[PDB]
Formats: structure tokens, sequence, C-alpha cells
């Protein structure tokens, strides 16, 4: 019959609720809805529009009371225009929960299916590029059935199946010989149980001082490939296990049990080997990072509000914002995928990017000791960054004016998993777009607005933030932030004055008593299928050079440019000099001045940590051999549908380069053809006490800028006069 | 009794007025005050606190009326705690209007003061550093009279005088032999006037297609020093003049009169030579940048509000924000100066920076032609960037939650000039400060806030934005943005398919029909007197290196660090490799772990245009020779009171390097001494059509980060 307590309900729904005692007004904020309501009023204001309420908000014992329908009447009203319904479904839409369940039903109906099989990935198998661009630009329907890619792990084997969701049938079943599978979430539990039951393992720990071996936390690491020097069989499904002590401070990462490595056979569910080094006492001091021993400082409120709704519209997975149109989807391996990106140039939708996403990433360490030598995280390839998405903490992880999207992926058992607040979309003020204060004249200034698409992924101890930034003037930015807890080594020195300090700090800084933050790099690779105003592009180099003055006058030198085409994949794989210009041009289309329409590629646009010049490894290192993507900053390959991971499709225990090394090996011509740009960027992380116990976010920036793509400043506005 | 109209009055006072008809409420915003008032209410809210009103707000014909005392009662109530009164003045407070007038009076009383003398600079002559740190850190009064540095231009002669403001006396009068003075504001008008009154000039312009020479706009440029190869005499006060045609589009910069240079003698006020090249037709197409020909698309509103006031307090020129405390003052040559910067580490204020400011900057061009070969702007040095500050456009140039400060400097006649909205102070959200989402646990996230101090200066065609950014965790950022109108060359080519195209674009891109944006560099230099937890510091290098594994096991290599001290100024002057680490350390003080407290210096933290790897000049170039600061990214010198400018005190037609080249020439020891860091950073600007007719803002970033300065994450908070 009833009504419900307002603050309980709203808080539960996820709306921010402000009560203004003086104005006697409630301000309710949820994603795209900015609502104003006064107790007793018969109307409420939603994004500047009046909404008739059946039942006014009722005030009581300082308790406001609302109808049980309030949320639907207000929030689901139709006055919030942020989200729109798609009438013609986009060909790249991810698999829906229904489609995921269907695909699992089809493979499970297969004669070859075993009960123990896990799903490493379930993803759309997309139509050909040409059909997708015709849909996006000419509204030409794709007359191809929806197919899924089903990748499973059967013990230690990988099988690849293709299913037709239209016709409900298995189109292919194929075991992939040689390949090892990525780590699955149940492996985390599995490893922990194996250690739990191990007799031998308890013995070892007891010897390093741990009484209660039940307080020991494990973490699974992939083993890499050392050509047998690690003394491990290539055949088996193995994982290395590092351990920490739980001291109850909420941070087991601060209590390493150094020089103790267990090797586990996952098919056999047993510890195959226990590598032990010298006994180093476990750092026991409590180091919570959650504020339990701290006083939080008082900070006055700051709110970012959009009282009339947002400048963007989301129809299905498509986002419209000013001149940009793009499609946003989610993948369990690499997270977000940005597709069919166009820029509306005075009425003409011009192609910019067919598809862009994280390619892959690596975090390699530089310490040679037993618990470290093999340590290198391939976060997306080995662990599934999409799967480990971290829900955005409203107002902290994203500003108060963001809209948060839920996304659906399949878990490892083939059941659809909805990730709440998976992606954040928000507009932000970014200084003046342009300005010119002509002496004695009125000022000319316009504000700059940026549209940010933010996604966070947490792999173990470390948290990564990725921002895709759309600038109104045609620029596209891609930023990567890193925060979280450092991977530390237990050491005997307390201070730099101790006898073991110099040996203890050879591979990292002493950041706490008995704790060293081992030196390592963060290397990110982005796969960008740019189609600059069409598919057929060319790679052009423009090197600023000082040349002799040959024209007379007092000057001895001039500033000139060395311009040349880069014709094949081998010449296009290179180190990036930020003093130079690299363009992807369309040789077939020119701007008003007769210059080829282009985009400028900037893999290194800055960062807050020392930059990674290349891989910090000798060239005889296996990791170095297996992952060539790490050492060059710019790669341009010819478009081939299945070439998508810099590190290769199955990097677990790979023995050679099946990634970028392979894609550029055949050295195809890049002359006026469909090219794919790969940008590698990263840092060299040398630690300091300021990053302990938790690391302040550190950022790296990359950029794509229009270069003679337009005929003039793109943000000047519509032409009032002529044609 | 009688009222005034709210909107008129409030808008006149600079407050943003918002009426909400649904709530029947007015929201009034002005800098630090966020006010809410209902018509007919007996009280109002100022930054979350109630205030009793003498007279309520009255609603007329849907016209509100306020008492005559409303602003003062509301805005000056004391509930807005943003600005506090300074009872004991900081010793670096800039000269007041009164002090400026007193200083001019004292030099004017001298028999040596010639009647048409102009002032290039009138600035505080500060006490010793030691006295100034004792004030800030122990409230020890500086008992030294306020003194001013008075620099005058007598004809083409420079004179430096020092005045004692308390005793009202001239302490020194020093003619400066050989120095040339900077360009003054009246120089812009002389030049225009001289050109317009010249017969010969008009004749020359007629030649180039111009009938009415009244439509010619000039711009003054310094000529540099070519050891007589430009055919100009060193004694003389010369300026070169470039011309544009006014076609009434409000953009004379888009209409160059190429290959015509007039050399003007300012003492004699006469064209001393007209240099002409080939006739190139003037680009006539209208290219306004002001929107007169455009219609902008509709945008929904976005507002940033701080309803309870700001987290910072401004007491006199001192800013208190979270753990930071610093002093802010204005200089006519370099603009803002940030001083006595301390970090309150759990109740102990620790020294970070005695003083920081723009040192100097330069915009040199790469074309050898008649109208370009000598072209190089030393904006602060030759023109005075503080003097040319551009008032911030509220809500556009700075966000809507900023506080805008007015600043006073002397103009070139010795009269105080107040610059309205000279500086913006604003807090901004900058993503999560840190985060850790432990699998199966509650998330740990904190918001990052940045305090920005923004200043804008416009010199000729180009506009510069400088941001000094304070992070809660101890990091300091310095960002430099560039926007405005590019300096273009008129050419015959319309498109790249024209015969002249190849020759026309040898030195710059064709960005419009008959217009080439000449290649040039933007080079900024910052002077930072860091005092890392005390004055006696050392420069330490930490180079990440790959070394063979000698520990055994399967790895062939390891990641190690090559660490060494850099002991003298010649060794400290270097190119910056962003893959390396450079620290200013206090060898005398260590953190909890036994590491020397330090600050990491990063001259290149990124940018949106290609980087300047050094000067894009041969080393035999005169400009190269005169300005050493341009080619190295990091300089560390021993602290000396008068070493302030990278380009030298008097760079107009200097014959040698009197800046950083000179300061580091004596090669002093940098071992456990008071050091000064200088950071050079910049870009190489190659143009494109997207920057024409107006250039979207491009930015460069620099950073200073604590490195073992603290014992742990500085933003965790105080231990319970
Ligand atoms: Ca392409
Ligand atoms: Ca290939
Ligand atoms: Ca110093
Ligand atoms: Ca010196
Ligand atoms: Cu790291
Ligand atoms: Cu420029």
């Amino acid at each position: 019959a009833h009504m419900v307590p307002m603050d309980k309900t709203l808080k539960e729904f996820g709306a921010d609720v402000q009560w203004d005692d003086y104005a006697q007004l409630f301000t309710l904020i949820k994603d795209g809805a900015y609502v104003k309501v006064k107790p007793g009023a018969q109307t409420a204001i939603v994004n500047g529009q009046p909404l008739a309420l059946q039942v006014p908000v009722v005030m009581k014992d300082n308790k406001a009371w609302v109808s049980d329908t309030f949320i639907n009447d207000v929030f689901q009203s139709g006055l919030d225009q942020t989200f729109q319904v798609e009438k013609r479904p986009h060909p790249l839409n991810a698999l829906t929960a229904d489609e995921i369940k269907q695909a699992v039903e089809i493979v499970k109906a297969s004669a070859d299916f075993k009960p123990n099989t896990r799903f490493t990935e379930i993803s759309l198998l997309p139509p050909d590029k040409e059909a997708v661009w015709a849909f996006a630009l000419e509204n030409k329907p794709v007359d191809q059935p929806r197919k899924a890619d089903v990748i499973m792990l059967d013990g230690k084997h990988i099988i690849e199946a293709v299913v037709d969701l239209q016709n409900n049938k298995l189109l292919s079943w194929q075991p992939i010989k040689d390949a090892h599978g990525m780590v699955l979430l149940d492996d985390f539990a599995s490893v922990q149980n194996i250690i739990n039951n191990s007799e031998e393992f308890a013995a070892a720990v007891k010897k390093r001082g741990i009484t209660d071996a039940k307080k020991v936390i494990t973490t699974p690491l992939t083993v890499g490939y050392f050509d047998g020097k690690d003394g491990l069989k290539q055949d088996a499904r193995l994982l290395k296990v590092i351990s920490y002590l739980d001291v109850g401070d909420g941070n087991y990462w601060a209590h390493p049990i150094e020089n103790l490595v267990a090797v586990v056979d996952l098919e056999q569910k047993k510890i195959v080997k226990i590598e032990e080094g010298p006994v180093v006492p476990v750092p026991m001091t409590a180091r919570p990072f959650d504020g339990r021993d701290r006083v939080a400082p008082a900070v006055k409120p700051m709110q970012i509000i959009e009282p009339e709704g947002k400048n963007y519209t989301i129809t299905g997975d498509m986002i419209h914002w000013r001149n940009w149109d793009f499609h946003l989807s989610m993948n369990s391996r690499v997270g977000p995928m940005i597709s069919t990106v166009t820029y509306n140039d005075n009425g003409t939708k011009r192609k910019v990017m067919y598809e862009g996403s994280l390619g892959g990433m690596i975090v390699p360490y530089g310490d040679p000791d037993i618990g470290w030598y093999f340590k290198a995280y391939l976060d997306s390839g080995d662990y599934g960054m999409g799967t480990l998405t971290s829900p955005i903490a409203r107002g902290k992880d994203a500003p108060s004016n963001a809209v948060l999207l839920n996304e659906t992926i399949a878990d490892y058992t083939g059941v659809p998993m909805e990730i709440p607040r998976a992606i954040a979309v928000f507009e932000r003020y970014a200084g003046p777009e342009y300005k010119h204060q002509e002496m004695g004249q009125p000022n000319v200034s316009t504000e700059r607005r940026e549209l940010v698409v933010r996604w966070i992924s947490t792999v173990g101890n470390y948290d990564y933030i990725f921002d895709w930034i759309f600038h109104e003037n045609g620029t596209i930015g891609i930023d990567a932030g890193a925060t979280g807890i450092e991977a530390v080594k237990g050491v005997k020195a307390k201070t730099m004055h101790d006898e073991t300090a110099k040996d203890d700090t050879r591979y990292g800084t002493l950041i706490d008593h008995n704790i060293v933050g081992t030196t390592h790099q963060h290397i990110y690779n982005f796969r960008l299928d740019l189609d600059v105003d069409g598919e057929n592009n060319s790679l052009v180099a423009m090197d600023p050079v000082v040349k002799p003055n040959t024209a007379g006058g007092p000057r001895t030198s001039t500033m000139q440019v060395n311009q040349y085409n880069i014709g094949n994949e081998q010449d296009a794989a290179q180190k990036f000099d930020p003093g130079t210009i690299r363009l992807l041009s369309n040789p077939n289309k020119e701007n008003r001045m007769g210059n080829p329409v282009s985009y400028q590629i900037i893999p290194y646009a800055g960062g807050t940590h020392p930059v990674a010049k290349g891989a910090q490894f000798a060239p005889d290192e296996w990791i170095y051999h297996r992952l060539s993507f790490m050492d060059k900053q710019l790669w341009v390959t010819r478009y081939h549908p299945g070439e998508r991971f810099p590190e290769g499709k199955y990097p677990n225990r790979s023995t050679h380069d099946t990634g970028l090394g392979q894609y550029s090996k055949d050295n195809e011509s890049l002359d006026n053809t469909d090219a794919v740009v790969w940008m590698t960027t990263g840092t060299t992380h040398v630690a300091r006490a300021e990053e302990w116990p938790i690391m302040p976010t550190e950022w790296v920036h990359t950029l794509l800028k229009p270069w003679n793509f337009f005929d003039e400043t793109p943000t000047l506005g519509a032409l009032k006069k002529d044609k």
C-alpha cells in the first residue's frame, strides 16, 4: 500500500542525495539525471524539465518519504535523454548474455565436450571490415550471421570452436597443438588449496619462521620459457607460486616470504618442485594502506554538475558527442574496444579509425634471484584484463559528473557475468581551446571540452587505468595510469647503514625496513586500425633538420624538413624520436592546400616516471627473444583480420615470437594499403619511499592528431556566409 | 530608505547571478563566495553559514531589489574566509602603488634625471635569503628598509639606480655602458607613426600593390647581433619593422607584405634603411578568428562549484593549501614569482623552494630571407611579459571555480598599473590519488586534487599560458601552453600543385592559399632555487643500466642503476635523457631508510608538439653563440643574488652570452652547496592547416617530485 524512506532507497539505487535545509530542496544525481525536488511539490525537475509526481515527497521526523514507484517515475521517466534505444543493431555489438548461453549450449552438445573444460574466451567473430563500414556509413545491413569465437581449455590443451548463432550450429572444432592456456580464476583457488594441503610446503615455511602455515597467502605466476634451464617440462600445465604472510593489516604484499618458490602441476594438482634460497626473516610490521590507522583530513566539497543533461547520447553501444560517432564494446582479454570512429566534417562523416584497443602489456622485473628471475606479467594475455575489470568508485575513480556503464562478458564456466560500473564516460573542462588577446582589442577565448572513456583493470597487486580521450578538434589521446601496491623483496637491511644494504639494493630501492621495491618496467602496446579518410594509407616520415643556408644573408643555417615514405613493415618497425613527425596519410585525398589528409602518430607524449627507451634486457634473454614488441615504439603492419596481439595469441610458455615479430616478418608493402598502427610505450620504474605502502597514480600519454586532415582550425564553427 | 536592482548591481560587482524559478532561490557566485538567498528571507547562506540580513531581498515585477548595503553586508561579512588580513608583511611583498610613486619621486629629484627618461623596470630589491627564510620559518622580523631597483632608459642609455624607500634616498646611480634597453610600449606607437609619415615607405608599399598606405599595420622586432653582417651599427637604438595589410577582418596577421623591412632609429625617430626583396602579392582573403563569420553549436552547461568555500587561504600574497605554504608576487619582466615554498610534514615545515619563476624564453625562426633571418622573440627579456599580462576571461581561460587576483606593476612612465584578473588560483579534480581493488575485498580509492596558479601573457601574435601546479603528495608541475596566431610568410603558391610550391615551402608548411607557417621553436627556461630541506644540496645522477647477471641462474642480464655525484657547473650543464633520473639531494639529511632527502628534476615530462632536442641552429650562428641556454635542458649553478636571467640582464643586441653561458663559466663546485636549477624545455613547431587561422592550445609539461624526501606515501594521512 505504502511508501519508502527516501535516503535508504536512493542510496541503494546509487543516487547521490543532497538536502538543502535553507532552500528546502533535494538534489538527486545519478548518471545522466540531475533532479531537483521539494517536499510537498507536485512537480520535480529532471534535467531542466518538469515531471508531474502522483505523490509528492513527504517530510516527517526529518525523514523524507517517497512512493515505492518514485525511482521509476523520476529516473526511468524519459526526461533523461542520455541513453537511447537502437533500432538498427550494430554489427560489432558484443555477445549478449543470451548469445553467450546459446554458444555454450552448442559446444556442450558436441560429442567432444568434456565436463572439466573451461572457457578462456567467448567473443564475437565479427563480419568483414568492408561490411561493417558500409553499415556505419551507408546504413547497409550486414547479411552475415552472428558467429562467436569459443576458446576452451581441456586440461592443458586449447581448442578453438566457431559457432553460428543464426543457424544454431558448430562450424569448427580445432585443437591447437603446442599452445598453453592463460591463467583462469579457479587456478587462484586451486593453487591456494594445493599449498594448503602440502606437507612438504608446511615444513619449508616453518623453517622460515612461520608457525601457523594457515596464514600463508599464495599468488600464481606464469613460468615463461628458458629453454629447459629453469628445469621445467614444456609439456605440463605449470604455475610458480610466491607466498606472503597474513599479519591482519589487510596488506599481505608487505610481508614477503623470500626465497621460497613452489612449482605446481595443475592437471596433477600437485607441487612438483620447491625451490628454496637463503632464509630471510619476514617483515612483520603492519602496513595497511586502507586508512585504518589514519585520520582523514577534511576537504571541502567540489561538485561538477551538468544541470541540463549531457552533451553525448548513447544509443545501444554507440556514442554521439559533438562531431564524433564511435562504437564501444568490451572484450574479456583486452577490455574496451573503440570501433567505427568517424568525424562529421560539415555534414560528411569521414573515417578515422576502424578499431582501436589495448594490444597487450608486459611488466618485466630485473632481479636474477629465485623468486624473481622468471617474473614478467603479461596482464592481458595471461590473466584477461577485461575479466579483472575493477568497478569504478563513483566520485573518486571518476569525477562526480560521469555516466557509468555495466558490461557483460562470459566467465570461465561459460556463464554471463555483468560487471557493474565497468566503464566511465565523462566530459571535462580542459583549459582554453584557443585564445588571442590582440592589444587594444576585445579578447577572443573559447573553452576546450574533452570526452573521456575510462576503464580500470586490477591484476593482483597492481591497478591500471586507461583513458580514451576525444578532443573536439579531432585529436585523440590515450593515457595509461598505474597505481596499486608494489611487488617487494624481503631483505635483511633495515636502513642504508646496515652491513647488507649495498647487496640488498643492487636491483631496487630500499623503500621500508627490510623491503626493497625491485626495479621493473611497465610496457603498454595499443593496436590502432586507423583508416585515415579511407582504408588505403601510406606511412610518411618528416624529420626536422638543420641545413646550411644556400640562399645568402647572414644566416649560416636553416630549419628544413626531411620527408620520405616508409614502404614496408620492416622499415616501419622503429624506435620513436619525439623530435620527429610520423604520419599515416591518405595519398588519394588532399586538403584545400593540396596536402594529403593525415594523422600524426605520437607514441610518446610524456609521462610522470622515467621513460622506457626499449626492453631493459640483454638481447640474449629469452623474454627479449619471445617479445619483440617491447623494444620498438612504432610498428605499422598490413591489415590481416587475425593479427591482434602484440605478444601473440597464446603467450603462455611461448618459445618464439608469434606476436608483432611474426606479423612484420613477411615484410609486406605499406604503399597505399590498409595499415594497422601499433604503439608501444612505457616506463622504467625505480622505486622511492613515497610509493610505499601504496603508489600514487603515475601516468603516460600518447596522441593522434589530425595533420592537414582539415582545411583550417576545426573548432571555429559553422560558416555564416556563402556556400 | 531605498533599494537598488540586484542584477545590475551584482553583475557590476562581478558576481554570477543564477535564479532558480522552481526553488525560488538566487545563487550568487564571486571568487570564494558561494551565496544562497531567497526573496523575503531574513537570512542568507554564505559558504554554508547563515547570516542575518538587515533588509530582505524584494521581488518586484519579477525584478529583485536589494538594499544599498547588500554587497558589503553579504560579501564583506567575514563568512567568506578565502582572503585573510596580513598583520606582519612578508619581506618579498612586491612594491605597492605607493612605493612605486615614492621610488619615481626619489629618482626624479636628482639633477641627473633627464626629462624624457622612461622606466624599463621598477622592482623590489629583496633582503638576504637568510633573513627571508627566518621570517617564513620563525617569524623573525627582517629589519632592513624596503629598497627598490629602478632601471631607466635615457635615450638609448640604460641607468640603474637603487633607492631606500624608508629613508627616502638615492643609494646609487649607475649608467650601464653598452647595454641596450628592452622595447617599451610607446615604441609600438612611434614605429607606426614613423612609417605612416614616411614618403619613401609609402612609395615602396605602392610598388607592392598598395594604393592606400594608411591601411598598413606595423610590428616592431629586435634586430639581434650579426657582427655588422646585417649592415647595422651597434651604437644605435634600432628596431626592424614588418608590415601587414588591414583588410578589415580583424586579422592583419593573415595579410603579410612579404620581403619589405624598414630599419628605424628610435633616437632619431627615422627610417634608416628600407630592405626590399621580390614582390609577392598580398594575401587578401578575409580570415577573421573572432567568430564574426561563424555560428557556434549549442553546448549544455557544466558548472564546477565549491559551496562551502575553498580549501586554500590567501593572507596578503601568501597561499596556504593543505600541506603547502608559498608566497606569490608579480614582476614586470617575468610575471609570477613563487617564493618561500614549504611542505608541512606532520607539523614540521620543510624547505622546498626559496624562489621559482619563468627565467626567460625565446621563439627563433628558421627562414634565411630578408623578413625572417634576424627574427627571434625574447618575449620576457625584450618585451616584458608581466607588463603584457592578458586578463583572464572568467570561465574560458580558467574554470568557473577559480579565484582571480589583481596585480600591480609600474608602467613605463613610472605610474602604477593595476592588472585586473592577472592570475587565477583554482583547485581541480585530477583522477584517483591512488587505488587498490584487492580481489574479494572492499576497494580503496582516494580522489586527487591539484592546486593550479595560472598566468597568461600575450606578445604580438602569440599567447602563452603558464600553470604552476601543487600536488597534495609533494610533486610540483610547471606547464606552458601556446595559442594565438602564427607568424606567416606570403608566397605565390595557392596549393602544393603550383610551380613555386616546392620553393615556397622549403622553410614551412603551406597552411592557406599564399600563406606558409614558417618553422620555428618555442623554448622556455625556468629558474628554480630549490633548497631541498635546507640550502646545502648536491646534484646526483641515477642512470638505469642493463648489466650482466653475475648472481647465477638462467637470466643473462639485470636491471641496475649507475649512481654518481655531478660536482661542478660545467658538468651539470647537460642534455636531458628522459630515461634517466636527476636529483637535487640534501647530503646532510636522510629519510627513515637512510637515504638522502631529495627532489627528482624532470625538464621534459611531455608535450603535444614535437620536442626541441636543442637549438635548431648551427653552432657558428650568432644567436646560438649569444644564447647558450637553448641547447641544454638542465643547468645547475651556484646561488648568486644577481644571476636571474637565462638570456642575460640586457639581451638586446648582446654580443656574447651574459646569461647561463656566463653563470656557469667560472665552473664552481656544486658539492653540498646552495644550488639553483634551471630547466630548459620546448618544442619544434612545424605547422599544419588545423592551426590556421587560430592555433588550438598546445602544451609542454615539466615536473619536480619528492624522492625519498618523505618516509612513506605522503597522502595516507596522519597516524591516529
Ligand atoms: Ca587501416
Ligand atoms: Ca605482415
Ligand atoms: Ca638553492
Ligand atoms: Ca657560477
Ligand atoms: Cu611499477
Ligand atoms: Cu609556434
